[PDB]
């Protein structure tokens, strides 16, 4: 509430956006409620789009910053899960990430990177490609890093949408392993 | 190996059809030589469908007993989980479930229930309606009950197939919590 008004812009995809969420149920949104109740005076523009891969983040940077009445303060960066998720290659959503961190860095607006994580049934080799983007860039560009905002989600089931699990070829194989005894008892039986 | 051969009917959803895999990598194909390893004469046919509710289930149950070339030995009956991730009425699945039982019951055919769960997001009311299901039904219809047998998948992410996270309301909040300290120092300095 005290001092000039903040400026934050909130670029990022589904987790920014918040997907099947009302706005003031968002990320930004509720970031923005808790920094002025801690007596900030801050405002968060939410420019999260769902689907947003780093590829599309990149060809809509520049119009959403020159859209703003004024710079921003401080924006929150939050791409490369959607890139994760579709297979596309790491090596491209760290190319995609730098270009906009350069962007930025071109326009003297800091940044916060908010780091990824690869989904763990993925392979090590793009896991580890994947995973660095985030403290590599940051470093390289004197951002801070955010880790892995949704680390909650992970430890509580119960704040995430339902949605359907689809075991891996080994998933099925724990399945099995799962069951087995109790269907050979059974069948032994009749 | 050893022994007439014993036929297991599988009638489930994508956790039997085996969604993104395989037919040798599915549920049904697994159980099958991991019994046959044990030294069962066992041969599983799967009657998987994904995407399917117990009403699509009912819909189709007597059409596979009668395509089969003799009567299953046993049937293993997994189903509600997309009525539940579709957020249809609890007592519609029950509803459905009985009278799938009915006409295996009807058949003399042995049924193993596989107990489903509801995701916790959802209502305590619907997770108590819905997860209660599974015991009662076998109990009504002295089933066999196999205990939540995606349970590995929860307690290892690395076995499921990636897919997007949705926060719900409350798990926006807890991305707050998380990152909110870090956001506000950022901002007291620039
Ligand atoms: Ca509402
Ligand atoms: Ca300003
Ligand atoms: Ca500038
Ligand atoms: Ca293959
Ligand atoms: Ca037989
Ligand atoms: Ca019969």
């Amino acid at each position: 509430p005290t001092g000039p008004a903040i400026d934050v812009l909130a670029f990022g995809d589904s987790l920014f956006a918040g997907y099947r969420l009302d706005r003031d149920e968002s990320y930004p949104a509720r970031l923005q409620a808790a920094l002025r109740e801690r007596g900030l005076n801050v405002n968060v523009t939410n420019a999260g789009v769902s689907g947003d891969t780093t590829a599309a983040g990149l060809q809509r940077i520049d119009f959403v910053l020159d859209s703003m009445a004024g710079e921003p303060d401080l924006v929150l960066l939050e791409l490369g899960a959607n890139d994760m998720l579709r297979g596309l290659p790491a090596e491209e959503a760290r190319r995609n990430l730098d270009t906009i961190l350069q962007r930025l860095d071109q326009r003297d607006i800091p940044v916060m990177v908010y780091g990824m994580r690869a989904a763990p049934n993925l392979g090590g080799d793009y896991g580890r490609s994947f995973d660095s983007i985030f403290p590599d860039l940051a470093d390289k560009y004197d951002a801070e890093l955010v880790p892995f905002f949704i680390e909650p989600l992970i430890f509580d089931r119960s704040l995430v949408q339902q949605a359907q699990l689809h075991p891996t070829a080994q998933g099925v194989d724990a399945m099995v392993e799962q069951t087995v005894e109790q269907v050979e008892d059974r069948i032994d039986d009749l």
